[PDB]
Formats: C-alpha cells, structure tokens, sequence
RNA sequence: AAUUUCUACUCUUGUAGAUGUGAUAAGUGGAAUG
DNA sequence: ACTCCAGTACGCATTCCACTTATCACTAAAAGATCGGAAG
DNA sequence: CTTCCGATCTTTTAGTGATAAGTGGAATGCGTACTGGAGT
C-alpha cells in the first residue's frame, strides 16, 4: 500500500538561481578605480576571438590522425543486418557491443594504442593526446608536435595574454574531452563515424547494389557523371560504394566531396539528378526504378569541422550607426550610378517608343489597376469587353487566358483611353521627384528616436516605390520585347535590386526588442573565482555569503597587491550586532574523492611498482593509514572492470569474490573516512555495516549526504564595514523583486528556494544542497530612449472596469494620448464608445519604462540541488506509478486539449466514466487571453507596416501556457489525478486552433514535464509534502520527445485523432471519406450501398439504416464494434435547454461554395426541411413509410442525387461552428440505447458542453482506456500507444 | 506600466504565474504571404 | 456541326528568420610552476 | 656573486549504476486548368 504523498524525495534535481548584485558602500568606487570590468571585457573578447584559433589545433590533429585508419567494416555490417533481420535483445546487445569495440578501435588511433600503427607513431600519438587537454596548448610542445599549424605573431601574443590564466578554458578543455571521447555520445567523433555516418553509407551501398542488379546498363551513366564531376578518379564507381572505401571518407573534405558527388554542385549534376531525370522518362526502366528506393542520402558533417555551405547565413545587421553608414554607402552607390538619369531617359523613351513591343507581368496588373483607377477591376473588365468586341463562354475564357499572359501597353491604352497614360506619366514624375528628394536627404546621426525611423521609412518607401514602379514591365523571352529597352530595364533593375534585403533588415532592426541582454563574465583577476564555497578554498576562490536580518549578501575578497593576504574574520558572540558569515564544509562525492587522496597518489603508485609491503600515509591524516597490495590492486587492475565493481560480477559471475572485494573496499573507505583530517569529525554511525550492502553505488549514495554541512557564525559589523571601506572586501547584496522595501505579496519560487535553503530545518537536515561553480556576470547599460510616466500627468490602465477584457493597443495609444492631452487628432468612434468603460489614474510616483535596462547591472548565477538526500537517478519510476495506479482504482483522470473557441480546455472525470468538472482556460487570473490574442492577431499586420515595436505572438503564446501550468498542477494536486495530454508525434491539429503550432506546444509539454519533477507550492508549509523542502516528484526526467514513449509518470500521452468528432453517448464517428464520392456513378454506388430510408409518423423524423459490411469502397478503413447504425434525420423543433433558452434542433452549418471554390462564409441549413422540399419535387408519398431510397434512385436526376449526398454529409457531420454568432456545438445524427439523440445545446452538465469539452472528455476517456488496460495487465506496463481501431472498438463497447 | 529573466498587469513605490545557468557540437527546421 | 459543362488531373511558389537536440561542469585537494629571499 | 628552498598561486585530477528494450511510423488541401460527353 502506497500513498499519493509518497511521491516525494525520489531523485535529485538540479536548478539554478539568478540574482542582481547591488554593491554596498565603496564597493563600486573601488571596482571602478581598480578597472576590473574593462579588463574582464577585454579578456572575454580575447577568449571569443581565440576559440577558433585554439579549435584549429584540435581540427588539424583530428584530420591528421583520422587519415591513418585502415579498419575493415564487415563485422559491423553483419551485426547491423543481423539486428535488422532478427530484432531481439540478443542481436541488439551484440550490435551495441560491436559498435562499442569499433568506437574503441578507432579511438585507439586518437590515444595511440592501436596495433595497426608503428610503435614510434603510437608513442607520438599518445604523447600528443596527453598534450591536447592540458595547459601546453598556450605556449607548449603541442604546436611543436604538429608542425603543420602556422601561428602568426598576433595570435601568439593573444595566446600569451592568458598566461597563468589557463583555467578560464578549463570547462572548454573538458568540452573538447567529449568531442574526442568514445563513450557513446552525440558529440563524439567515433560515434559520428560508427553509428551515424556508417549506417548511411551502408544504406547507400545496399541501394546501389540493388539498383545495379535490378537495372543494368546504368553503371556507365554513374561513371560518366563521376568523371564529369571529376573526383575519386583513382578508383572505379563500385569501389567507391564498396566497404573498404570507408577506410577513406572519414575526414570532412572527402565527406563534402562525397556529398557533392551525390547531389552535384555551371550546374554539373550529381547522382541524385541523373536518377530523377531517369525517373521522369516514365518508361519501363523508370517504372522499375520508381518502386525501388532511388534516393541516396548525404553523409553527416564531421564534428569540429568548418562549415562549407554555411547553411543559410542568418545575417542580422548589427548597430544603428553601422546600418546608417551602410545606407550612406548604398545612397552613394545610386548617386554615382546615376539611376535617376537613366530612369528619366526610360521615361522619355516611353513616350516615343512602339508601345506594342513592351509587355507587363501577369500577377501585378491589378495593382496597376489599383493605382491608375478607383478600383482594381477596371482594367481587366475594360480589356474583357474590348476583346469581346473583336469576337462564347469558352471564347471569352481563352480570351482572358491569352489576355493576362501577354498584357500589352498599347492594347491597355486603346482599351481604356489616354487617362491611364496621363496618370502614368504623372505617377512616374512624382515618384522620381520623391526618389531624388529622398536621395538628396542626408542621413540622421542616430536611430534611437522614432522620427529618425520615420525619415528612414520615407526614404526607403520612396526608393521601393520607384522599384515597384520599375518592375511593372515584363522582360522575359516568353513574349517579344524591344532589345535596348529590355537591356536598359534589366540594368536599372539589377543595379538597385538588393534593397529588398535592406528593407527587411531595417524592419527587423525596428521590430527587434530594444534591450541589450549581453553580459560578460567577471573574474576580478581570479582563476576559478567562486568555483566552490568551501572554507579551505575561501582563500583561492574568494567568495562567501552573509545574512543580516533577512538580507543576503555576497562578499568577494580580491587579490592584494602582488601577493594576496587573507582577511580571516574572527567569529563573534551572537548577541553582538553584525553579519552572519556562512561556513561551508563539503567533501565532494566519495567515488572520486576517496581514490583522489589515497591509492592514486604519486607516492603510493611509485612505491607499489617495486614493493609489496604496505605503505603508511601520514600527512593530511590524524593517524597513519596503511595501504597494502590487496586493496591497491582492487582500484588499479589490468582488466577493465574492477573487482568491487558490479560490471565484473555481471561479466564473470563469481558472486562471492565480488562480495569479498566489495566488503574490503567498504572497510578501507570507512577507515579512510575515520582517519582523513577533513572528515575525522564526521559521524558515520548512520551507515549500515559493511557486509550489508548490495552494491557500491548504494553505499556512495548513502554516504554522500553525510559529507556536506553549512554553519553560520556572527561577524562584527565594524569589521566588515572597515573591510569594505579599505577595499579588502567587495560586498554586494543579493537582490530580486521580493527583497524590496515595498514587498507586499507572495514571493517568487526562486526566492522560496533561496529562503528555504537557509532555513534552520534545512541546516539541521540538508534537503537542498548549495552547489559551487557560481558565475558572476556584468551587463552594460543598454542605449535606450527613456520613457517614463512623469509626475503630475494622467496614466492609463490596460483593462476596463471588468478585469477580463483588455484594450487593443492601437486604440490604447490613442486613448493614452487623449487622456494626457497631447491630442493632435480627432477622437475615434470606438474610443468614444468605450470611454466610459475605461479607467485612468493620477500618477503618484515616477514609473520608468523598463528601468532594469537603463543602467549597468551585476548578476549572480548560483546552482542548487533539490531532493539531495535521494539518489541521482530514478529507478523504475513508471513501474512505481503503475503500482500506485493499480492499488488505487478510484483516481480521476484530467483530459487536456486545445480548441478553436477556447485555447485550452480541461475535463476531470471519474473511473466510472462520468464527468466531474469541465473548464475553459480562456480566462486566467481574472484576465481573458483569447481577447488579447485576437486583438494581437488583428493588429499584427498594422504593426508590421507601421515600423512599430511590439511583442510577438510566440512569446504571448508561450507566456500564456506558463499561466496554464499553475492551473494544471492546481487541479492535479486537488484531484490527486493523472493527466492525459496530446501525443503530437502521432496526430496533426487543424488550422483554426488557438495553440496550433507543434513547437510552442511541445514546449508546453516540456515545461509541464520538468515542472512536475520538482513541484513546490507557494501556499504550502515548508515542512509539509509539496513545500520547499519536500517537493512533489510526479514525473520522470525529460530526455527527448520521441524517447519518452507515452507514459512519463502521472502524465500520460495519447494519440490525437478521433477525439473531437465522436458522439459521447454512443461512440459514432465519421465513417466516410468524401474524396471518393466526386462522380455520379460513385454517388449512385454510395446510395445503393445503403440499407433503407423511411418516415415515422409517431415522432415525425426520418430514419435511415446503414451497415458497414456493405459500402466499403467510400468507407474509411476503421471498422467499429457495432454492426449497424440508425441515422436519424431529426425533425427540427423549437427545443429548450436547461436554462430555458430556445434553439432549433438538427441545425447544420456548412461552408458555402459558388461553383467549386469555398468563399469562407457559412450557410445555416435545416436538413429535414431541405429533404422534404427535395421530395416535394418528386411528389412521392413519404408518409407511407416505404423505402423511398430506390424510388429516388430509380430516376437519374443527377442534381437531386447531388443535393441528397450533400445533405447526407451535412446531417452526418458531427460538429458545427460559426464564429459570427458564437455557435459551437455537437449534434448527433443517431440515438443511444435510451432512444434520444445527443445535442450539446441542451447544456446538460452530465455531458460535454461543446466541441472542446467533447474533445477533452474523449482524451480523458482514452486515458481511462489506457489505465484500465494497465489494471487488467499484470506486467505494470502500458501498450506503448493506442490504435484508432482499438479505441473505436472500446468506446463503442462500453457505451453500447 | 516598475521584474534575476519572461509573459500579462496595476488595490499596492509594486501584483499573479512561470523561471537550469554557462560552455560546446550537430541536425537542419520553423513562420508568413499567396 | 458547334458550344456548354461538369467530372477529371497534376502538381506548390516566394520570402523571411533561429529553433531544436545532445553532451558536460556544478570541486577540494594533489601536483606542479614560480618566486622572494636565504646559504655557500 | 651564484645557487637552492619553503611559501604561494595555478592546474588538473580522481570516477560509482543504470536505464529504452520502442520509436503507431501519419495520410497536403487547394487550386487552376483539361477534356470528353451531351444539348442545340
């Protein structure tokens, strides 16, 4: 038996906290006088421009070493094809171990331990490998080992600039450590060679040999595209695709050569294009290569190699003065090119040239009709009637078809008159006048003001207006053209063509977020600054914390002149006034630390190469510790698994020898813990005795929480004040919003973590561990045009008297300018309408717009570890969750969807299938979000064309789903329920949904999956489960989207389709795909595949019978549990809902179509009235109750069958929507067992309210299916996804 | 319209949620308009 | 013989911008370089 | 005057267990044009 509150302290999580540092006293003065910030910025710039220079060493070494690989690849091919054919865990393990040994085999080339090379070059490779990851990269022997690398004097001086500062690269050092590593990771070069590129090369070889065996006489074609491309001329085509050629093709140059062989580069085609050129021949060879996989796949780029196509550049133009200088250079380019003079010459020629020889492009003439007339349909209609006058529906159709392709100047002028010509010359004259006026206009000095943006807009709009006037004339050779005029037109067009990119980059610079977020790391001339907080390392790291009446401070102790002298604050009795300095006694994790200080020292290693006598170690020990051969040999074996390691027991299987080895290691490390001078005072009575341990990892996970302590001791106030006055100590205050003097409400979650870390119950028992490796950053002041609500002016809210609906920003700016009496425009009608509903304020204190970026700020990033008493990795988390779910069958289920009328809709249901709660997440914290997103979507185009700055729609839609997160976890905690989301990997949504993009909703599932694993609640007590020190852990760790499967703890995933178009009373879903009913005989086969249709007199509605064992051709291939269906054409009658609002039953809403195109408008129809009006044409007695379907089918009135099948589609359509009247409902065309059709307009609380509620209810029902199949199963596992047919069978089973 | 940072705001010199940072490498993809 | 029309058919186009997916560190102390100052 | 030594500041270094045992993988709808049969 397990409780829901028992899902806490499951595994460690790691978080980080960010704060602002506010310097106190003379701290900023001393820092500015010492000049630390400029030096650290220069050092960051030097590192940034040194990173490619130092990476060139690694790249050259990898390219030089990898060319010597002569390792054959038939064994991996056998392993991978055996695994592909057989597909068990045995072949999977064989493939894994073969990949591992080949990765180690080509890693032996990196470490110089392969047997394929000579011993001298192996020793050289080993020495250079030890060289690559130590400090000799800056002025050492590594460059002399690889003489090919040539370094200039400037980069050598900049390399020397990091003297005695190598540790800046230390993490970067280890970063290159997992580029060259061989342990099965995506960054590894051997992993890229073995498990990424080689399967693609094997696949390419296999499709090549299938193609060359099935289709001969194409080897010659492959040979001549090879010699046209001109690489690999030393060997033939089939040897290139053979396996030994992969002895080559490891360096990235040959990878690029192979890729450009496959896809060409002059336009010399490659293997891809000379295969689709054979495919398009549509002959027998094309047919037999069409059924055969014909797509060669390019190989992946090698790690750490330089990019060669550079993908697509993503050039964003950097600074405002630099784009101004670019615009000056461009304007001087048009000034020296004299574009105005040649444009004017074209204008004079246009009045004295044969206008029948100049043509106009097809897709833009309406814009000309939009310009030269009052409406854009005048020119086309005039040409239509003029071509009518020279003559019928096919005649005028082919007339307009030949019209728009070759629009002629003289033809248009003769069609309309001289009005277009005089308007044309007037427009060209004013366009060239404005263009030359803007060309003579000088550039502004800056761009920070909006009037500078406006004059830049005027210039660019004039120039692009000239461009859009100029590109009117057609120049292609499809029609005749004057040679010199077309040549001059092309010259002027491509002399000033690339201004479109300039316009778009200017738009991005105007649209971009005004702040600067760039920050550089600060060091204060300290290598390893604030790397750890340990009291012994306070000398070198120089970072400590203080607490003074609830305010937290960070003190850093800078290096003195030349040598450095410590401060060494003495502790003071707690009654005296002062700070509270934190003492941090931390021994790091024992797995590396116990061998660090014993059995791996140089003394013991040098001793044990000649003697078997145990060695006594005395320094850094309170009592000498003996190390003998039988304990040193356990940690230093020749074979790769150690005796105490569980891998040795897995490999060989002697359990008793492994047990003695583990017991001896535990006894030795206990003796070390008792004797080492750091940990001799740590109590270890909590540890279990040595023999009662299953494995060493359990012992280390038990021991590690005992080696971490935080204490606090009072330091006198005048001592700290004199330290920061003298300059010996720099004292900052940790600050965020919740430490302000006007702090009023609930604090942030990071402030909760920071406060609970230093709580006394955390100090007594550490549930949150304060980590080392803390960074300090500096953000310089961002150049901003300051905006502030000054004192004495009016200041406008963004909401009405009701708090839900916001104000559109286009109206909001006009209202804000009105209430501040700037005015300058007539007040709009909408503003005057909602003026009584708006609320204004008199300002009290000055509010600066985005004040945090108006000054330079110090920042402090510090990591913490939560649930630190627990293990570092989950162990069968999903099995534990399924065990709890099996023990508790009464758990509710919370279904999620996204919808059209509501952004997120939630339902909570019981295990019995009945509903408990239906809720729309439209309004979050008394604020409606659909109104805000609709307003933003409405004015996004206007904000785009007005050169204005506004937030995007992705940030609003990623900062509404953060508000959704709190409500989801509130419901989850309140109901103690599982939650079922949408499996985006399976389904695809529609184009009407609010949240419609897979990226920003996969991201929402990511936020929900990494929120639930460290869930804390603000209102909960700190001691109680769910508080700061006992967080809820309800989900497994996130790894990847495609790797987590369906169940991720208490948060199930389930496929999307068939959730919103199902009846919630009988499970009826759309049986017919309507892409196959397009023809007249298809319509009569659809009618003949139906059973029978009639009228009943008692209820007055039409009854139709259908069976899916008939009419399989147009039916979708999803059989159902039920074998028959009773489609009801409901008799439309004024019905009443629960609140008494009348409505009409059976109403349907469909798109309207002119003849073939939908207009986007909606028709409301009443199907029963339409069909009785249809049969009134026939005159058949429907009240007789006979089978009227053959009576309608016995005559071939095609239009009657067309409206019959369209009517059938309308009634059998499940959901109905109309955004104009706000209608959204589900109406059923069938009855249940009780004998009533479902209608969501009845507003019954026992059933879904609308389409969104129906979808969420059915997603929760799918989750119920998955949980029920868990409870019936005995293996504590799910089905790894649920099919649509099984879901349909289940939903039609339990509800019928 | 103020924030470690983001989103939305104003009874409140601030509010309600969310908030793993830094470094490196790779895949290349997403959005808009027709 | 001419014209309508309704079922049939084949195959996206350009422009613009950065988004996501894996890896590692979250460290005190041993070891080594360096240096101001002392011994021959 | 020349050579060595303990303090001091950087650097690099030790390394435990284990997990997926699957990857149900998606299907373009829209649109402008085409052509063969039927009415006049």
């Amino acid at each position: 038996m397990t409780q829901f509150e028992g899902f806490t302290n499951l595994y460690q999580v790691s978080k980080t906290l960010r704060f602002e540092l506010i310097p106190q006293g003379k701290t900023l003065k001393h820092i500015q006088e010492q000049g630390f910030i400029e030096e650290d910025k220069a050092r960051n710039d030097h590192y940034k421009e040194l990173k490619p220079i130092i990476d060139r060493i690694y790249k050259t070494y990898a390219d030089q070493c990898l060319q010597l690989v002569q390792l054959d690849w038939e064994n991996l091919s056998a392993a991978i094809d055996s695994y592909r054919k057989e597909k068990t865990e045995e072949t999977r393990n064989a493939l894994i171990e073969e990949q591992a040994t080949y990765r180690n085999a080509i890693h032996d080339y990196f470490i110089g331990r392969t047997d394929n090379l000579t011993d001298a070059i192996n020793k050289r490779h080993a020495e250079i490998y030890k060289g690559l990851f130590k400090a000799e990269l800056f002025n050492g022997k590594v460059l002399k080992q690889l003489g090919t690398v040539t370094t200039t004097e400037h980069e050598n001086a900049l390399l020397r600039s990091f003297d005695k500062f190598t540790t800046y690269f230390s993490g970067f050092y280890e970063n290159r450590k997992n580029v060259f590593s061989a342990e099965d990771i995506s960054t590894a070069i051997p992993h890229r060679i073995v498990q990424d590129n080689f399967p693609k090369f094997k696949e390419n070889c296999h499709i090549f040999t299938r193609l060359i065996t099935a289709v001969p006489s194409l080897r010659e074609h492959f040979e001549n595209v090879k010699k046209a491309i001109g690489i690999f001329v030393s060997t033939s085509i089939e040897e290139v695709f053979s396996f030994p050629f992969y002895n080559q093709l490891l360096t990235q140059t040959q990878i690029d050569l192979y890729n450009q062989l496959l896809g060409g580069i002059e336009k010399i085609k490659g293997l891809n294009e000379v295969l689709n050129l054979a495919i398009q021949k549509n002959d027998e060879t094309a047919h037999i290569i069409a059924s055969l996989p014909h797509r060669f796949i390019p190989l992946f780029k090698q790690i750490l190699s330089d990019r060669n196509t550079l993908s697509f550049i993503l050039e964003e133009f950097k600074s405002d003065e630099e784009v101004i200088q670019s615009f000056c250079k461009y304007k001087t380019l048009l000034r020296n090119e004299n574009v105005l003079e040649t444009a004017e010459a074209l204008f004079n020629e246009l009045n004295s040239i044969d206008l029948t020889h100049i043509f106009i492009s097809h897709k833009k003439l309406e814009t000309i009709s939009s310009a030269l007339c009052d409406h854009w349909d005048t020119l086309r209609n005039a040409l239509y009637e003029r071509r009518i006058s020279e003559l019928k529906s096919a005649k005028e159709k082919v007339q307009r078809s030949l019209k728009h392709e070759d629009i002629n100047l003289q033809e248009i002028i003769s069609a309309a008159g001289k009005e277009l010509s005089e308007a044309f010359k007037q427009k060209t004259s004013e366009i060239l006048s404005h263009a030359h006026a803007a060309l003579d206009q000088p550039l502004p000095t800056t761009l920070k003001k909006q009037e500078e943006k406006e004059i830049l807009k005027s210039q660019l709009d004039s120039l692009l207006g000239l461009y859009h006037l100029l590109d009117w004339f057609a120049v292609d050779e499809s029609n005749e053209v004057d040679p010199e005029f077309s040549a001059r037109l092309t010259g002027i067009k491509l002399e000033m063509e690339p201004s479109l990119s300039f316009y778009n980059k200017a738009r991005n610079y105007a649209t971009k977020k005004p702040y600067s977020v760039e920050k550089f790391k600060l060091n204060f001339q300290m290598p390893t600054l604030a790397s750890g907080w340990d009291v012994n390392k306070e000398k070198n790291n120089g970072a400590i914390l203080f607490v003074k009446n609830g305010l937290y401070y960070l003190g850093i102790m800078p290096k003195q002149k030349g040598r450095y002298k410590a401060l060494s604050f003495e502790p003071t009795e707690k009654t005296s006034e002062g700070f509270d300095k934190m003492y941090y006694d931390y021994f790091p994790d024992a797995a590396k630390m116990i061998p660090k200080c014993s059995t791996q020292l140089k003394a013991v290693t040098a001793h044990f190469q000649t003697h078997t006598t145990p060695i006594l170690l005395s320094n850094n020990f309170i009592e000498p510790l003996e190390i003998t051969k039988e304990i040193y040999d356990l940690n230093n074996p020749e074979k790769e698994p150690k005796k105490f390691q569980t891998a040795y027991a897995k490999k060989t299987g002697d359990q008793k020898g492994y047990r003695e080895a583990l017991c001896k290691w535990i006894d030795f490390t206990r003796d070390f813990l008792s004797k080492y001078t750091k940990t001799t005072s740590i109590d270890l009575s909590s540890l279990r005795p040595s023999s009662q341990y299953k494995d060493l990892g359990e012992y280390y996970a038990e021991l590690n929480p005992l080696l971490y302590h935080i204490s606090f001791q009072r330091i006198a106030e005048k001592e700290i004040m004199d330290a920061v006055e003298t300059g010996k100590l720099y004292l900052f205050q940790i600050y965020n919003k919740d430490f302000a003097k006007g702090h009023h409400g609930k604090p942030n979650l990071h402030t909760l973590y920071w406060t609970g870390l230093f709580s006394p119950e955390n100090l007594a028992k550490t549930s949150i561990k304060l980590n080392g490796q803390a960074e300090l950053f500096y953000r310089p002041k961002s150049r901003m045009k300051r905006m502030a609500h000054r004192l004495g002016e009016k200041m406008l809210n963004k909401k009405l008297k009701d708090q839900k609906t916001p104000i559109p920003d286009t109206l909001y700016q006009e209202l804000y300018d009105y209430v501040n009496h700037r005015l300058s425009h007539d007040l709009s009608d909408e503003a005057r309408a909602l003026l009584p509903n708006v609320i204004t304020k008199e300002v009290s204190h000055e509010i600066i717009k985005d004040r945090r970026f108006t000054s330079d700020k110090f920042f402090f990033h510090v990591p913490i570890t939560l649930n630190y008493q627990a293990a570092n990795s989950p162990s069968k988390f999903n099995q534990r969750v399924n065990a709890y779910l099996k023990e508790h069958p009464e758990t509710p289920i919370i279904g999620i969807d996204r919808g059209e009328r509501n952004l997120i809709y939630i339902t909570v249901i019981d295990s019995t299938g009945k509903i408990l709660e239906q809720r729309s997440l439209n309004t979050i914290q008394q604020f409606d979000y659909q109104k805000k997103l609709d307003n933003r979507e409405k004015e996004r185009v206007a904000a785009r064309q007005a050169w204005s700055v506004v937030g995007t729609i992705k940030d609003l839609k990623q900062g509404y789903l953060s508000q959704v997160i709190h409500e989801i976890v509130d419901l989850m905690i309140h109901y103690q329920a599982v939650v079922v989301l949408e499996n985006l990997n399976f389904g695809f949504k529609s184009k009407r949904t609010g949240i419609a993009e897979k990226a920003v909703y996969q991201q929402f599932e990511k936020m929900l999956i990494d929120k639930l694993n460290c869930l804390v609640l603000k209102d909960y007590p700190a001691e109680k489960v769910g508080g700061v020190l006992n967080p809820y852990q309800l989900t497994d760790q996130f790894t990847s989207f495609a790797k987590m499967g369906t169940q991720s703890g208490f948060l199930f995933y389930v496929p999307a389709p068939y959730t919103s178009k199902i009846d919630p009373l009988t499970g009826f879903v759309d049986p017919f795909v309507w892409k196959t009913i397009k023809n007249h005989e298809s319509r009569k086969h659809f009618l003949e595949g139906f059973d029978f249709l009639h009228y009943d007199v008692k209820t007055g509605d039409f009854i139709l019978h259908f069976k899916m064992n008939r009419n399989l051709s147009f039916q979708r291939g999803l059989p159902g549990f039920m074998p028959a269906w009773d489609i009801v054409f409901e008799k439309n009658e004024t019905q009443f809902d629960a609140k008494g609002t009348p409505f009409i039953a059976g109403k349907r809403i469909v798109p309207v179509i002119e003849n073939h195109r939908f207009t986007g408008r909606y028709r409301d129809l009443y199907p029963a009235n339409e069909l009785i009006a249809l049969l009134e044409e026939k005159g058949i007695v429907f009240r007789d109750g006979s089978n009227i379907l053959p009576k309608l089918l016995e005559n071939d009135d095609s239009h009657a069958i067309d409206t019959m099948v369209a009517l059938i589609r309308s009634v059998l359509q499940m959901r109905n929507s109309n955004a104009a009247t706000g209608e959204d409902y589900i109406n059923s065309p069938v009855r249940d067992l009780n004998g009533v059709c479902f209608d969501s307009r009845f507003q019954n609380p026992e059933w879904p309210m609308d389409a969104d509620a129906n979808g969420a209810y059915h997603i929760a029902l799918k989750g119920q299916l998955l949980l029920n199949h868990l409870k019936e199963s005995k293996d504590l596992k799910l089905q790894n996804g649920i099919s649509n047919q099984d879901w349909l069978a289940y939903i039609q089973e339990l509800r019928n």
